[PDB]
């Protein structure tokens, strides 16, 4: 129940260690990053490997009655085959489920994984209790804080 | 012209200022990032106006002496209304030139600017001189060093 | 048995865990840092306390095979009682029980400890393995590094 | 009046271009560390330096009907030949002032400078405006921030 949080420096650290595992680079065809959250991680990740053909894809929800539902705003094309798709996160898994099946061939990792979230993707990096909330540095500022004392 | 270091806190503090200058987020239909440079900057840019439609335009350029060729190897589609077109910076702006080319009705904007593609940009929001490189946290780690007296 | 690279921004967050454990800082008469790797922590610490009477210890330490020899360089006049003493990390408990030997009052405290002196401190924040090297902030720099394919 | 915020990176950044004109360290005795503020920055000259003699001087305020003194906590002894005397930042100087003449002999040095406080010190670093608020990493946390939309 204590946040864990995620500086610039650490995120960066991980996601390194993902990208030493996806090497040798000449795999793959590009990364396609899940907007918003693979955004930088997807950054860190064609910088290590040399790729220049980066991609997105977009997803948002919406509600009706008691329902909630999915809906594409733009996608890259095709099955994923030779591609890297990354978030940042996978926690349930609502989300990643419909990428898998939007791209069945590509290779789906994230930075952390939640347990309930983990079999959803291919690898990552960082476990993460179910009940723990992450704090991504976008999310963040350095910012004045109050003493402890005083 | 000693290199001008940029860490993730301080590319972001850059950023956010950028993106304040971009409210409201209503005017815009989406972000398009250049890749690879531009990828975090539009992550932060996402994340502080709400924008969930974010595209990449990706490039490969090579000098041949006084020449670049261009080599479009992804690009979104479209003129770029109401699309902001973010780039980490602009040297010559050649680049940015280029891609305004492509997208000719965006708001183009990057983090630095030198001299020579200040006026090639529609925003911007740190002065860098036009000898001095930039080294952006994406290329960085945190490393040991040895001390300045042994 | 990697080595743990700690960034300021995690140091700090782990000396503000312990400044929490040791209020009310009323309980308090000072601070005695122990030169150097103390110096930060200590800087730490009387921030989040509100203590502004902080002392030093400054010791040197050559093992010779089995055997450490020890010249006090300079050191805080009395037996510690009330003051907190702050090190950075203990290993081997070694200079901390020289320490405390020193001030067998004071209260003794890490923000790191190797299993060797997590008996032979008071307080610490962070387990870290025997085997493991830890990479502290002011031992590091922000640098450039290549990427991981070139 | 835009708070100028300092990350624990770019205060190393700025300490180390310090610590490189103190070179040679054989010319210095000790570091004495004005506390609270200089402990960091001297944490990290006497890093850089190989310095291992640190010591500290601790000052604080009080109130007497509508006049304002300084008291003395702890001094390092002596007059301050062959010593550097750090501290974090010179703003108007009535500190420093009290400094100066306790360690008439010390080399006086600081990060920052603000133009009322810069003839007290030998040596600084960063020029700030005076009516800028320098905000000191040990102030601050890496925090949540609502987005600056929605
Ligand atoms: N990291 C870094 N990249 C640069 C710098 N100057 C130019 N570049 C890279 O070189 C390319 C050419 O920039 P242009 O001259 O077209 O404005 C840009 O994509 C930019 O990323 C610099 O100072 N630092
Ligand atoms: N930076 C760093 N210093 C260490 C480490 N282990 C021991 N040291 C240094 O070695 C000294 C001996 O530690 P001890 O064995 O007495 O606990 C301590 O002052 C400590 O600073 C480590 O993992 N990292």
């Amino acid at each position: 129940n204590e946040k864990y949080v995620v500086t610039w420096d650490m995120l960066q650290i991980h996601a390194r260690k993902l990208a030493q595992r996806l090497l040798p680079a000449e795999q793959w065809k590009g990364i396609i990053a899940v907007s918003r959250g693979g955004l930088v991680p997807a950054g860190i990740l064609a910088r290590e490997l040399g790729i220049r053909y980066v991609d997105t894809v977009c997803i948002s929800s919406y509600d009706h009655d008691n329902q909630r539902d999915l809906k594409v705003l733009k996608r890259a094309e095709g099955d994923g085959e030779g591609f890297i798709v990354i978030d940042d996160l996978v926690d349930t898994g609502g989300t990643a489920t419909a990428i898998r099946e939007m791209y069945p061939k590509a290779h789906f990792v994230t930075i952390f994984a939640k347990p309930a979230g983990r079999p959803l993707v291919d690898d990552y990096v960082v476990d993460i209790p179910q009940n723990t909330w992450i704090e991504q540095p976008w999310d963040m500022a350095v910012t004045f804080v109050a003493p402890l004392s005083g």
